[PDB]
C-alpha cells in the first residue's frame, strides 16, 4: 500500500508512473501544470500499451490493471496524502525549486521529496525546504530498467536514502547510492564513451559503422557508442558533455565538435531519422558516411 | 595458405588456433627458442583435450587444428609463408629488427602483419623492403570476431584489402583503423575504466555499486571495475599512459588510486585482488 | 549583377569595393546609422582619391566603383539584390535577427552570404527560408585574394557552387572549407597574434623585436602584433573566444593582455593605438616604448 | 674573422654560406662523417653552380666564397676559429658532448655560439670554461635576414655584444631575446604548423586548401604545410616536444599526424615525402592528391 | 587632504575609517541612500564606543574620527574631494555609471580609485576623462596595513605614484600591481583553498588534519579550510571562477566540493556550519 | 624506553635522529652506508649544537646529553633490536627497496618501518617486504617543526598507523593521517603556492618584494612565497612540482618556467647566495629585479 505522485507527464514522467503502478499495491498521481497535459500523459501511456498488446508482449489486463492506477490531475488536488514525490518534468532550476516549495505545503510531513533530475544539483533544488530532498534517478524505459540511481545531497540525511534504497527495492530495482556530482554514475562514464568515438570518427580514424561494429565485437557491448548517442538523443548527449565540463572546468569533458556541429543542423538522432544514421522507411539504418 | 605466428605466449596461442581452425591452413608457431615453441604447442593441444571431454568439438578435428601447427624458429619455417602475424614482447627495437629479419627469409610476396596494441605500426616498419600492417586480434583470437586492420602512414590500400579479406576468409569481421593511440576499443574502453575509478576515489560511489549501475543501467556485460581487474589493472594503466603521452592531452590521465594499486601488486584476477578480493570460492568481495 | 552589403565598417567597405571594382557590378551598402553608412561610401570616397593621386588608378575608372556603390538605409535598397553579404557585428543573435529581418526584405530568389570569421554556419541561419552560405573575405578584401566557401549542414551545393563562380568572376580564389570553428586562416592565424602577445606579456621580448622578428625571420609582411592592430584587436579577441568556447580547449585561451587592451578601447587602428600608437605622420610607435 | 661551423646539414651548410658570402671570413665545415661533411661542401658548390648558371650570381664570386670553406674532420680545423657556431642535432646531451669535445679542441679565447631552435642555452652550457651564447639563423640562412641572439643567465654582455657585430658585420639584424621555450620565432611559427596539421586531420580542408588559403589569405610565402616540409617535419616534431615539456602546457601537445608522418620518415624536402612528394620535374604534388 | 567613499557596507566602512584614522582627513560616507550612509556612520561609531570601553582608545580620538565623517549622496559631498575610494556592489555597469556620475560631479584634479577585487579596472573607468586606478584595502582595512595598487591599461604612472604616496600617507604599505585577475593576494590566497577542499574531496585526509597541517607544518596562522569559512565559501567559490574566465586556464577549475556546499547554504562562518560546524560554546567541530 | 633507527645521516636524517634524541628513554642509531657517513653527520649535529649553545639558545647539557642518545654506525651492527626504523636517504626507489629489503632481515619481527619520502610511492617502496611499510614524514627542521604526515600505502594496515601515530605523540609531535597521493597535504597545498608567485613574477604582473610583501601582510603568512622558495631551495621546488605533475597528469601542476631556467642557471636560493632574493655577506638580500 503505497501513494505515489509523480510531477511530471512528459517522456520520463510517464516511465516513471509506469514503474510504480507496475507493482501491486501502489497508486500513482500523474501531474502536471496543465490539467489536459497530465491527460495526454495517460493517453500516451495507454496508446502505448495498446500496441505491447498487439504485438503479443503484454496481456490486455495487465495494461488495464496498470493504467486503472494512475490518475491524471493537478499536485493541489492530488497529492496530501502522498508517501512519494518523484519529480520528472522540465530541466529547470526555478521550476524546480517552485514545484518543490508548493508541494512542500500541500503534502503531509511524512511525504518524501525525490527528483529524478539529471543536470541539475540536487542540492540546489531543495535548499529552502522543510524537508530532505532526495534523487531517485531512473532510465529509459523506466518501468523496464532496474537500475536507480538514489542521490544524496550535501544535507540529505542517511535515512531519506534508504527509504528511498528500500521503495526502490520494493518496486523491483536495485538501488545504487551516488554522492552527489556531475553525471553521477553511469552518465559520468556512457557519455564520455560517444563523445569519445566522435572524436575518433572526427579525426579519421575509422568510420561509423566500424566504430559500432568494434565496440559490439570487441567489447561484448550491445550497441555501438554511435547507434546509442542516435538513440538516446544526442542533443541530450551534448548537454550531459557540456555540463560535465562545466561543473568540473575540465578539459578532459569537452565536448566533439562533430556532435556540437550534428545537433546544430537538427540531426539529433533517431527522434529526427538522421544522426550518425540514416533511418529510413523500410527499418534500413545506412551510416551518414555512406 | 600459410601463416606464420612469432610468439608463443597467449596472444600467438590464440592467433594460431584462430588460422589453424580453418580447414586449409597450416601455422608456424616460433618463439626464440624451440623449446618455448614446442611448450606454447603443447598448451594448445591439451587445451583443445579439456574440450573433447566437454563434448565441444569432435577428436579429430580437434587433432587436424594441432597437426596443423608447426613450432620452432623462423629462420627455420617461415621462408615460404604467405602471412606473417607478430605477436612477441611489446618492444619497438625487438619488434624491427624481427622484422628486419623476416625481411630476409621470407618469400618477397610474403604480408607482414603485427599484433601490436600499443607501438606504432607506421614505426615499426620504418626502414623495410615491404609494408607492415596491423592485424589486431582479441583474446582469446580463436573466438572473438573483431579483426582491427591498422593502416600505417605508408601502408598501401592493396595491403590493407587483402588482410580484409584473409580476416573474413577465417570467419572474422575486418574494420579498418588508421593508426592512431588505443586504435578504436582500447581508446574507447580504457578511458571508462579509468573514470569509474575516479568515481570510486573521488567518493561518488562504491566499487560494487559502480559496477552494478553500468551492467544494469547501460545493459553492459561487466561492470568497469570488474573489467579493469579481469583485463589487469598494470594493462589498463600502461594503455592510459600509451594514450596520454601519444596525444599530451590530460584528458587520458590515469587516474591516480589505479597507479597505487599497481605499485602494490593488486593488479586483479592475474594477483587475486584489485578492485575485489577473488575468494578460494567462485564469489568475489569488492575491497571497498 | 545586383549584391547587397551589411555593415560598414573595415569590412563592409572592402567588400564593397571588391564587387565595384569589377565591371557590371552594383553595391548597396548598410549599416546601423546612416550616418554611419555614409561614413562607409565617404571613407571609400577618400581612399579612392590618394590612389588617384599617388596614379595608382585612373580616376574614371574610381569614379565608376563609386557610382556603383549605393548607400541604402540599412535596407529598401536590399530588396533587388541577387546576393547578400553581410558584415556585421561578430555576435549570435545579431546575425540572425539581421538575417531575420532580412528574410522578408530581399527578393525570394537571392542568396545569402555571411562574412562572419568563425561563428557556425548553420546556427546563423536557422528559421531561414533559403540556405545559408558562409563567404569569408579578408582584410583588405579588395586586394587578398582568397575566399574561404564555407557550407553548413542544411547548405546545397547549388549555393556553393555559384559562390564559387561568383568567387572566380571578382577576381578571387574560392578555398572550400568544412565548417568548423575559425575554419582554415583564422585558426592558424589568430592564435599566432594570440602567441606574440603572450610573448610579449612573459618578457621575451619587447613589441618592436617581435614584429620584425616575424618579418625578417618567417618573411611575414606584417608582425603579428601589426597584424592584430590591423585586424582590430576586438576581432581577434572575439575569435579566441569562439575558439576556446566551440573546442572546449584551453590551447585556444585569449591572452590577458589582449583582453586588458580591449576592455580599454586599444583597438589598433581603428582607434589609434593598440601595440602600437599611430601618429599623424603616418608612423607607427610601440606602446612600450 | 675564422668561423667554425658544427654540423652539415641544411643549417650547417647554410650558416657557412652565410658567413663565406661575405668578404674577409673564412669558415670550417665539420660533421659526423668526412664523407657527409664532404657531401656539405658538395651540395654548397652544387648549389652555386645552378645559380652561376641562371646568372644570379657572378662565377668569380661563387669560387671564393667555395674556396673559404674547408671541411675539417669535425675539428683539426676547429683549433684557431674565433667564432663556433653549432648546428647539429636537436638533442640536449648531444650539445654538451659536443660542446664538451669542443671546449679543449678551440683556442682558449673563442666565442661559442649554438643555433638551437627551441633548448635552453643555460643548459648547453654548464660545465665550459667559456660563456654559451645563442646566435639562432633561420632556413635559408644565407638568405633570411634575422638572427635571434640568445643570453643564458650566466652569459655576459660582452658575448651577447660581439653576437650583436658580429650580425651585422653579415649583413643580418640581430635581434635579442630572453631565453624561453622556442624564443620568438619558432614558438610563434611551428605552432601554426602543428595547427594545420590538425586542421588536415579532422578534416577541415585539404592539403592543398589549406597552404593556399595561407598564401593567398595572409600573404605568407609558404603554407604552412610546405614549410613544415621545408624545415624538415622531424625538427618541427622535436619543437613541439620541446615546447610541450618546457611549459607543461597541452596547449603545446604535437600533433599525432606530424608524430606518425616522423615515424615513417616522410620528413619533407629532405626525403622527398612530407605533405608533398618532391618529384623531379621540381613540382610537389599533395599526398592527399 | 579630502577623500569620498562611495558605498556604506562593511568595506566602505574599513577605508572611511582608515582615512579619518590620520589627522587632517575629512571623509564623505557616501550611498545611494542618505538613510544608509547614516547607518552606515551609526555602525562606525558604535564600533568605536566598544573600542573605548575596552579602554583600546582615547575617548576624544575615536570622538574626532566620527566628526571627521560625514554620510550623505555624493552629489551633495562629492565635488571638493581630492580623492574617491568607491566600494559599492561589484557590479561593472552599476561601477560604470557610478564614475560617470562622478566624473561631472567632483572637480578635474580629483582622483578616480577602486577598490573591486574581481572586477576589471581597465573596463570600470574605460570612457571616462581622467584615469581610474585601483586602491585595492583589506578587511579591515583601518588596520591591515597592505594597499594593492591597480594599474589599469591606460592608467598614467603618476596616478600609480600618488595612490602610493597617499597610501604611506595612511600609515599603509602600497604594493604596485599591473591588472590581472585575482591579482596578488586572491590569486595565491584562494587557489590555496580550492586546492585543500580537492584533497579533502578525494580522500586523502580529514578536514581538521588538513588544517593542522598547514598551521604546523608551513607555520600558517589559519588552515586554509578554517579561512576558507570564515573569509566565506561564496566568496571563494566566486574568486575561483573568475580566476577560471578570466584566464581560461583548466588550473583554476573550482572544487566541486566547494560549489556542493554553496549550493546549500553552508557558507562557512556566515551561515554558522562551512567545513565546520559553529556552536554556540566557541568550539569548531568538523562536519567529518 | 624506545631504541630508533635512523637510516640516512644527511640533512633529513639528522634532524630525525635529533627529534628522537631530545625525548627522555629514546636511542638513536644513526646509520648511512659507510661508517666514516655517520660519522660526519653525528659531528654535523654536535657542530650545529655548539653554534645554538654560543648564541645562548640551548644549555650545553641539554646538548651534550641529546648526542649521548645519538650512536653512528652501520644497519647491520645497530639496527637487530630496534623498535622504529626511518629512513631518510637519497630519494631513490632501488636504494630504498634495497635498505629495506636488508633491514627486513636484520630487524627483530616487533619493528616498524618508516620511511621519510616526500617524493616517491610509500606502496612501491615496501612492495616485496615481509611487514607493513608506512610513512612518517617530518619538516624541516625536524626536530622543532611539530607536523608528522603519517602515510598509508595501499596495503599499510590501520594498526601500523596507529603505533606511528603514538610514537609522534609520545615525541611531541602532531601526528596527522593521509592516505598516499602525490604531495600529501603539506607540499601539495604549499609548493603550488610557490609556484604561482612566480608566474605572477614571470607575466610582469607584480615584482619580487611587492609579491613577498603584499602575502605577508595581506594573509598575515611568516615569509612571501618566493622568500620561502629561496629557503626551501629551488631545486626542491621545481621537483615537487613535476613530481606533481607526473603523479596526475594534470596541467594544473606545470611548473613555472622561470623557476626551471634559474635551477638551470644555479640560482636554487639560499643554499647558492642567488635565488628571487641576492644574499650578500651584510645578511642584507635585494630582489634581483633591484
Ligand atoms: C626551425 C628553426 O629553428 C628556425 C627556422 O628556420 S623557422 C623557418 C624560417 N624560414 C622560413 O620561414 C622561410 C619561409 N619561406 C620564405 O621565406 C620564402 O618562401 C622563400 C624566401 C624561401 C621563397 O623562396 P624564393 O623567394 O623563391 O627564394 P629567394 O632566394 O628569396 O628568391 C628566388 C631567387 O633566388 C635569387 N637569388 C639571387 N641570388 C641568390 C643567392 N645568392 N642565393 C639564393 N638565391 C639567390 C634568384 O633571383 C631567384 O629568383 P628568380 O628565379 O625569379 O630569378
Ligand atoms: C579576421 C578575419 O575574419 C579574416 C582576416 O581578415 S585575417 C587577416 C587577413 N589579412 C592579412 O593577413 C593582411 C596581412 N598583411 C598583408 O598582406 C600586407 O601587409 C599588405 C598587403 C597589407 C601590405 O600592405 P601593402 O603591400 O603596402 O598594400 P598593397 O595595396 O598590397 O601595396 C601597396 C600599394 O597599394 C598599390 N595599389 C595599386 N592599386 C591599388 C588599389 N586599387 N588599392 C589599393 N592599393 C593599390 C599601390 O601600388 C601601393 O604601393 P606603392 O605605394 O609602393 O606604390
Ligand atoms: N580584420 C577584420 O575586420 C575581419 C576580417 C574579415 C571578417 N571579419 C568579420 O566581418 C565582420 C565585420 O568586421 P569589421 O571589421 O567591419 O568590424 P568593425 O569593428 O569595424 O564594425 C563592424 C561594422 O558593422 C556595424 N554593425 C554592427 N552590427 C550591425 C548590424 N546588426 N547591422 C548592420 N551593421 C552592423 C558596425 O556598426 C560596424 O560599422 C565580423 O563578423 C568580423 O568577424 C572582420
Ligand atoms: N629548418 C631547420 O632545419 C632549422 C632551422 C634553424 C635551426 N634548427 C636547428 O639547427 C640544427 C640542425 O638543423 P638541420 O637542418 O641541419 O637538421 P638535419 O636533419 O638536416 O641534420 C643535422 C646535421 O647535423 C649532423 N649532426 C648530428 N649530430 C651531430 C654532431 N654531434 N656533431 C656534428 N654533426 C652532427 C647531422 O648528421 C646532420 O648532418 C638543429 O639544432 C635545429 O633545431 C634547424
Amino acid at each position: 500500500a503505497m501513494k505515489i505522485g509523480v510531477i511530471g507527464a512528459g517522456t520520463m514522467g510517464q516511465g516513471i508512473a509506469k514503474a510504480f503502478a507496475q507493482v501491486e499495491g501502489n497508486t500513482v498521481a500523474l501531474c502536471d501544470i496543465k490539467q489536459e497535459w497530465a491527460e495526454n500523459g495517460l493517453a500516451k501511456i495507454k496508446k502505448g500499451y495498446e500496441k505491447l498488446v498487439a504485438k503479443g508482449k503484454i496481456p490486455q489486463e495487465k495494461a488495464d490493471a496498470i493504467v486503472a492506477a494512475i490518475t491524471p490531475g493537478l499536485k493541489e488536488n492530488l497529492c496530501a496524502d502522498c508517501d512519494l514525490i518523484v519529480e520528472a518534468a522540465f530541466e529547470d532550476m526555478k521550476v524546480k525549486q517552485t514545484t518543490f516549495g508548493e508541494l512542500d505545503k500541500i503534502c503531509k510531513p511524512e511525504c518524501i521529496f525525490a527528483s529524478n533530475t539529471a543536470s541539475l544539483s540536487i542540492t540546489e533544488i531543495g535548499k529552502g525546504l522543510s524537508r530532505p530532498l532526495v534523487g531517485m534517478h531512473f532510465f529509459n524505459p523506466a518501468d523496464r530498467m532496474k537500475l536507480i540511481e538514489v542521490i544524496a545531497g550535501c544535507n540529505t540525511p542517511a535515512e531519506t536514502v534508504e527509504k528511498i534504497k528500500e521503495i526502490s527495492v520494493a518496486i523491483g530495482k536495485n538501488p545504487v547510492q551516488v554522492n552527489e556530482a556531475a553525471g553521477f554514475v553511469v552518465n559520468r562514464i556512457l557519455i564520455p564513451m560517444i563523445n569519445e568515438a566522435a572524436f575518433i570518427k572526427m579525426e579519421g580514424v575509422s568510420d561509423i559503422a566500424g566504430i559500432d561494429t568494434a565496440m559490439k565485437l570487441g567489447a561484448n557491448h550491445p550497441m555501438g557508442p554511435l547507434e546509442l548517442g542516435d538513440f538516446i538523443g544526442l542533443d541530450i548527449c551534448l548537454a550531459i558533455m557540456d555540463v560535465l565540463y562545466h561543473e568540473t572546468g575540465d578539459s578532459k569533458y569537452r565536448a566533439c565538435p562533430l556532435i556540437r556541429k550534428m545537433v546544430r543542423g537538427g540531426n539529433l538522432g533517431c527522434k529526427t531519422g538522421k544522426g550518425f544514421y540514416v533511418y529510413n522507411a523500410d527499418r534500413t539504418k545506412t551510416p551518414v558516411d555512406q
